[PDB]
């Protein structure tokens, strides 16, 4: 079978920016990939639609997925509780990597980041579960609204999201 693909339609201060799509490595990290896929479709009744990228650091990453508190302090997985680091097979190889944010071992929720550089120091600490497929330029455009401390200068939202194919 085939790894799922999901998309995010991004907006900046409500104005459309573009679409970013991702391959989810369900072949390597099925549990992690499924969480992100389900939160993208909204099939459990909650997920990423309408949420924001609250922390963006140019040259580093864009982070989002806190759909409950909108600031890095919230979010939840589809598993009724934070969940474990499934494995660290996949590495932070370069721009476009999709990896889970966490607050220490086995604390995955819904927060994630999209790398804009190779972030090898996170290997073995954050679970890598996907990669941008199309629209890396859109992520580069988003990145320009970040700053040193991560605060964004315009509100970057996931206007729509779902599963492709």
């Amino acid at each position: 079978m085939v790894n799922p693909t999901v998309f995010f339609d991004i907006a900046v201060d409500g104005e459309p920016l573009g679409r970013v799509s991702f391959e989810l490595f369900a072949d390597k990290v099925p549990k992690t990939a499924e969480n992100f896929r389900a939160l993208s479709t909204g099939e459990k009744g909650f997920g990423y639609k309408g949420s924001c990228f609250h922390r963006i650091i140019p040259g580093f990453m864009c982070q989002g997925g806190d759909f409950t508190r909108h600031n890095g302090t919230g979010g939840k997985s589809i598993y009724g509780e934070k969940f474990e680091d499934e494995n660290f097979i996949l590495k932070h190889t370069g721009p476009g990597i999709l990896s889970m944010a966490n607050a220490g071992p086995n604390t995955n929720g819904s927060q994630f980041f999209i790398c804009t550089a190779k972030t090898e120091w996170l290997d073995g600490k954050h679970v890598v579960f996907g990669k941008v497929k199309e629209g890396m330029n859109i992520v580069e455009a988003m990145e320009r609204f970040g700053s040193r401390n991560g605060k964004t200068s315009k509100k970057i939202t996931i206007a729509d999201c779902g599963q492709l194919e």
